[PDB]
């Protein structure tokens, strides 16, 4: 183990949790960042399995009767192992072509059947070329996967040919269903030939959302939408059900909530009677799990059927983690198998998490089972109540922005989930402070930095409401840590939909610090400009009095020919307060440098005529020298080398630059053989980086990582040798999703390391050794 | 500038904000009691325009290529402008006739349509005699509004005939639609033979509440309703479209929250193909505002259509202001026009409040900004988080009910928006503290005023729940001005639904600190009686301990024949603290005198036999002598003068009265040409008043204002000169909404001011010259 983790756990969004049918306990995790993880307690610790072409993962299906050959269907096509998931190859009939549903026919483990599909991300089926709209085909093997025909069940190019779900008849296991956007379709040869099933109301209703099939074949259960280009939009699926002998659809939706989501029934394989329990979640809405029962009687009339909650709102029933997040999101929900010695359970989700339910047969009660965080005895209070800090249980999936270290406290500022604290190091955390009073939470936090407030150590943050990374202002706020415990809080200092202190509404891409004086704080606001509190202790002065202190506006940018405009990474210099560099990724792109003068006044202007969307610069000193560094595509004549990102180096503060890191010098200090992705997906590898490089002492870190793929090339960290030169070498080691949001070098407890986060695998952290520093 | 506002900006129910198609950033907006504001800078500021007949305003039209052609639709009938709305005359053929849509042909801006109607303000369509019931009809005017036809399309008098649209066909000027609780009509002949359009299921939902035309003129939008007589119990509007070439709905409600008011509908005028954008508010349900885009093809099919949030609950990304009104009311709701300029934009509103959004096409996003108010750098605490001070952009709508002062801390008791606080003296407010923990608000609040905490300045109130003025109990609550910050918190001493410290549940319609003990309280509860705090330190010291201190009851109110039932207005004795007096506005009216004897009992009597809901009473002293003054109808023999309002003074404590003030005089004193509506209205006009008399050293004044048709005279004050006669002069000046609540003569930093609360437009107040005072 070199690269170590710090994060809650999990906390992106959860595509499944599959069963091993043959063994109890064991189970996968299709996360849609960093592929599949595998447990062997059922879910009490989680451990990564190999790696994937691509790790934007749909579907893992494990093989009756052969734990160690399992499928795994992803954006870019079906994989397989032969080892139990420890390393994987692509099969090639299904490359390029997403997945997301695996079936095997009951009796015969060599019949498999895997459907295109790619479940609620739609936002994604491009990323490769793909379109949702195509003809409706399944991929079928006879031989256990060696080889796969293509079959097509419709053929009309411009519908939508998602597949939700694929079953088959247990007690005729020649006959197969399919739940699609084109419809339900059926077959009787084991999926080879196809015809359809007319839905309840096709005129108005034709997309099917999922099916359902009784372990006796004799009843299908559906639901079934309107068809509209986005499910953001699309709100009341409406669940049916019906005799396979003679298609005569019937509405089943009493007892449920109106208006929601409901898609991918599932039926118990235990009900091989008249008797079927039916589990419904739902995309996106959030009012808990459902359990349906049917009796049927053996006229095949529907006597009464049922619909109980199973699972519900936070109630102090269940352990929600660290992500409070109620009523839960059911974006996915299974029983247990009957095989393998699994007791009878449900797995399911909040919609970032892990959850598994044992049954009680007695009474019929459902016991909810955290199986993404861990507890520990640190308490904090919100809501006047207290929760405790959580661990990760081996999984992270939360795209991390920035970090900031003070002695035990820590901050990752995330998407999704905002203000995440730590104060043991980075162990446990909690994110609770961030759901505000008045109904807003601060769910995305781009940046944060350590300030001096009179001496006292301050956190600062830019941090905003807006999910998906859709930040909807600049804010910055500040945490005083006074004890650094979860009884220091956030007060707001600026921006915000009320434009407090005079700071605009433009996101704060970047918030630095200046480390000559630590009280004195750069932001730039997006579309507007750069801003500046000069002293942070009296803008909290203000603040505690009831009043505002106004911010200080030192570069306008509105003239998209002749200002920059948005800045990613702002680099105050590390011994002149009055001189700040930052990157400016719009109107006029390339590192700038500002100087105040005398009178208090700035004058900005680029000094690198560079470009990228994540260009990053840094500035320190180091022996004498300070050091300027540009991570970012162009240059100018000489230095620019197509869309190439390069590392660029300047000794007198961007006057003169000279390039010390290229694709050529990544690909010799660690060749192309490193990668499992290259020979099928190397051909659209971009060499850029979504930022992570940093700079300290004699020490430099970058990162090359495409986020069109989420593709991340390697690490490399370079030292600076008493010539002048650098030396390169590859520190990728064992950090499997390597792509970087940003960089640190930090010292704790004596020993210099490197905290890294991450676009989709939280926070982690290195020793870097042989590490030189000037005594600050 | 003579009357100066001291308001947070609106605050009353809005009825629409009309941009002006000729000139980008000019909008009108469509208040319910104050007439029509302009603005030039979208909204940023707000400026009155002229004199109406009648000030409830339903629709503000500009003439499409003359900006300075306005019309104006208001409960009395259609009002023209000629100078851009400086000045206003009403047009004789809509004359008593409620107008409530104005729409210009196509091409042709001298044919225009105005339609009766009143929105959903059903409750006032008979202030004028009006009914609901009666014909279906339109004004039509082919020579831009000189003159005007009335056009009939239905004839059944004892139906609704509410028009709620008027649409005509862009791509064919001669069609016109109109939306009508008659159900919805088409003309081809530019309005003026009509024909009736079947609704989707007119033996269920006859009703049409508002209609949407396509550009193109392909496509009708529509949604339908129930037959109710009152809106608060219709709650369930379906939405239909139908190609216009034959007439076959079809329901498009998939992705809209069920039963909700849906209403007026509306097209993006930039939607010249077969994707239309369709804009969906409603009537009193808070969901945000939907934007829905429905694509047909060129077979007049439509392929799909999905509806959009694109204003939803508070959540950060835009600045809510004063008002904590989440989610938004969009109760009206447009696209800005193609023409003059214009970006594309939406005006809307949170039900009290004018919002304008941004749209940004690239992502399709809305940025929705505060047109009412404007923050501060000032900062209150409420749900643990930070909100600011707001001062008004120009408009106030608020129903104030009274006013109290101290150093820099005012209140105005409003209904609906309740405790309406500042600290700055006047300037910025806010009244999120009146939102209290378990789920009430204290959104009515008739009295205010200062007492005396062991010499601490102590606010004391009636606050309570209740809309629209229907205030639910008595309820005395306190605030201590420990601070005069937004620290000082709220506490309830007496009254509310528990009956605290033994007071009934009574409305308290006014409290008062006695000025010779300041420490001391007098209030009425409606029905019940007269009661009195005797120390409100000692019942604060109760209060502290988790205790109660019981009120004393000191006159019993339970006799319609005999005894006092409701008082108005009380005034403590000025300097002897064992007598008081109040105006009787039920069972026995009058004002009433009060006497404490030594063993603590009082005696009450009847002092001056006058009535009136309103009626108030003042007593003061100045230079030796105590005067009493009453404002109110009657008076008994040789003072009674039907039901006209008059001011009647006396020098021995309401043994003696003597008439200083009648309409005659007022009349004398500001003559009916200096009022636009006299010649319209004046025979319906009562000399009655609201309130808001008062007196103070050598200073009286008054108002005369009838609720009936909010209408004001004037402002009178009243001179008492050395020998006992008063000169009155008017003081109306520049206040353009003149009736009021409340008044009190208050001196701030060195100046005497006359602060004046009104049933409509918030607080205002006016310097006051020449006047003389008893050191106090
Ligand atoms: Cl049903
Ligand atoms: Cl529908
Ligand atoms: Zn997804
Ligand atoms: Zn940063
Ligand atoms: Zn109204
Ligand atoms: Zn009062």
């Amino acid at each position: 183990t070199v690269w170590q983790p710090l994060n809650p756990g999990a906390g992106g969004q959860v595509q499944d949790v599959v069963a091993d049918p043959n063994q109890a306990n064991v189970v996968y995790m299709a996360s849609d960042m960093e592929g599949v993880y595998k447990s062997t307690n059922n879910g009490e610790s989680w451990q990564i399995t190999g790696n994937l072409v691509n790790n934007r993962v749909f579907a893992v299906a494990v093989t009756p009767g052969n734990s160690n050959k399992i499928f795994v269907g992803t954006l870019y096509g079906l994989h397989i192992s032969t080892n139990g998931s420890n390393s994987y190859a692509l099969v090639p009939e299904t490359e390029n072509k997403s997945i997301a549903s695996i079936a095997f026919k009951p009796g015969n483990a060599n019949h498999i059947i895997a459907a295109p599909g790619w479940r609620d991300d739609d936002d994604f089926i491009g990323k490769f070329g793909e379109t949702a709209a195509g003809p409706g085909q399944v991929f079928v093997s006879q031989n256990g996967g060696s080889s796969w025909q293509t079959v097509t069940f419709d053929s009309n190019s411009s519908t939508d040919r998602n597949v939700y779900s694929v079953v088959f008849d247990q007690s005729n296991a020649n006959t197969v269903y399919l739940g699609s956007n084109k419809g339900v379709y059926k077959s009787t040869n084991g999926g080879l030939n196809w015809q359809r099933i007319a839905g309840p109301d096709d005129a108005v209703r034709p997309w099917n959302k999922g099916i359902a099939l009784s372990p006796n074949g004799q009843v299908l259960y559906a639901t079934y939408a309107e068809a509209k280009p986005d499910l953001r939009y699309n709100t009341n699926f409406l669940v049916y059900a019906t005799r396979t002998s003679n298609i005569n659809w019937q509405q089943v939706t009493g007892g449920l909530e109106g208006n929601r989501r409901y898609w991918y029934p599932e039926v118990d394989p235990r009900s091989t009677g008249n008797s079927h329990k039916v589990l419904l979640g739902a995309v996106k809405d959030r009012f808990g799990l459902y359990e349906g029962t049917f009796n049927w009687d053996n006229n095949g009339n529907l006597t009464n059927f049922y619909w109980e909650k199973i699972w519900d709102s936070y109630d102090g029933s269940w352990d929600i983690g660290w992500d409070y997040a109620t009523p839960p999101n059911a974006r996915f929900a299974h029983y247990t198998p009957v095989t393998g010695g699994w007791a009878r359970g449900v797995w399911s989700t909040t919609n970032q998490t892990m959850y598994y339910a044992s049954h009680n047969s007695g009474n019929n009660s459902y016991s909810w089972q955290n199986k993404y965080s861990t507890p520990t005895s640190q308490t904090v209070n919100w809501y006047g109540t207290e929760w405790p800090t959580y661990k990760g249980k081996g999984t992270e999936s939360t795209y991390t922005y920035d970090v900031a270290v003070h002695e035990n406290y820590v901050i990752q500022g995330q998407a999704d989930n905002g203000l995440m604290e730590s104060w043991d190091g980075g162990v446990s955390w909690s994110n609770m402070q961030h759901r505000r009073g008045g109904g807003f939470n601060l769910s995305d936090v781009q940046a944060v930095d350590i300030a001096d407030a009179w001496g006292v150590p301050t956190v600062v943050a830019q941090a905003t409401s807006g999910y998906g990374g859709g930040a909807h202002n600049g804010r910055l706020w500040a945490k005083r840590l006074n004890t650094h415990s979860p009884a220091d809080q956030w007060v707001e200092l600026a921006g915000g939909p009320n434009a407090k202190a005079g700071l605009p509404k433009g996101v704060l891409r970047d918030v630095a610090v200046s480390p000559a004086n630590p009280a004195k704080v750069f932001m730039f606001s997006s579309n507007y400009g750069m801003y500046m509190v000069e002293d942070i202790g009296r803008a909290l002065d203000y603040h505690d009095r009831g009043e505002t202190l106004p911010v200080t506006q030192i570069y306008e940018g509105l003239d998209n020919s002749n200002d920059a405009r948005i800045a990613r990474k702002i680099a105050p210099h590390p011994t002149n307060e009055k001189v700040v560099f930052f990157s400016s990724t719009g109107g006029v792109q390339g590192v700038w440098r500002g100087e105040q003068q005398n009178d208090g006044s700035w004058t900005f202007a680029q000094v690198l005529a560079s470009s990228g969307w994540d260009a990053e610069v840094e500035a320190w000193a180091y022996n004498g020298t300070v050091y300027l560094m540009s991570f970012a595509k162009g240059g100018g004549p000489g230095l620019t080398d197509g869309n190439n990102w390069q590392i660029l180096l300047s000794t007198d503060e961007g006057q003169n630059w000279q390039k010390i890191f290229t694709p050529a010098d990544a690909m010799a200090v660690r060749p192309t053989s490193n990668l499992v992705w290259w020979n099928s997906v190397g051909n659209r590898f971009k060499f850029t980086g979504k930022g992570g490089s940093a700079g300290a002492g004699n020490k430099i870190v970058m990162s090359y990582y495409d986020h069109d793929y989420q593709l991340g090339y390697g690490v490399f960290l370079g030292t600076i040798q008493s010539n002048g030169q650098v030396n390169w070498q590859d520190i990728t080691d064992d950090l499997h999703f390597s792509g970087m949001t940003s960089s640190r070098f930090i010292k704790d407890a004596g020993q210099m390391y490197l905290y890294s986060t991450t676009p989709g695998a939280g926070l982690w952290r290195r020793s870097i050794s042989g590490m030189n520093m000037d005594p600050a």
